[PDB]
């Protein structure tokens, strides 16, 4: 996780993000996030390492406007992931229906060195 807390508060404007990651044959579990914008590509492989101890990931797709499915292979892509969910997020708000959790994928792969 985040190494140094110095102060068991947690802060951020922000609601808590709700990652959900999609399990195979089994439903899909859902990560409370608390540090949404705080949040690290490694944190989701660290997290998702607990979801699927069995099957590798590393990166993970998120479904964007297009439903084209990204991909987070860098924090680079995860910030934008994010920057998705919370400009659809508060779309979702402003229009009525409920929100959301962020439906991501553990790509899981043979190769595992």
């Amino acid at each position: 996780g985040s190494s140094g807390s110095s102060g068991p508060f947690c802060a951020m404007e922000n609601q808590v993000l709700v990652i959900r990651i999609k399990i195979p044959n089994s439903g899909a579990v859902d990560w409370t996030v608390h540090s949404g914008p705080q949040l690290l590509f490694r944190d989701v492989l660290d997290v998702i390492g607990q979801v699927l101890p069995e099957a590798t990931t590393t990166a993970f797709e998120y479904e964007d406007e297009d439903g084209d499915r990204i991909t987070v292979r860098s924090d680079e892509e995860m910030k934008a992931m994010l920057s998705y969910y919370y400009s659809t997020v508060m779309e979702q708000q402003v229009n009525g229906q409920l929100i959301e959790p962020l439906q991501i994928f553990p790509r899981s792969g043979p190769s595992s060195g």
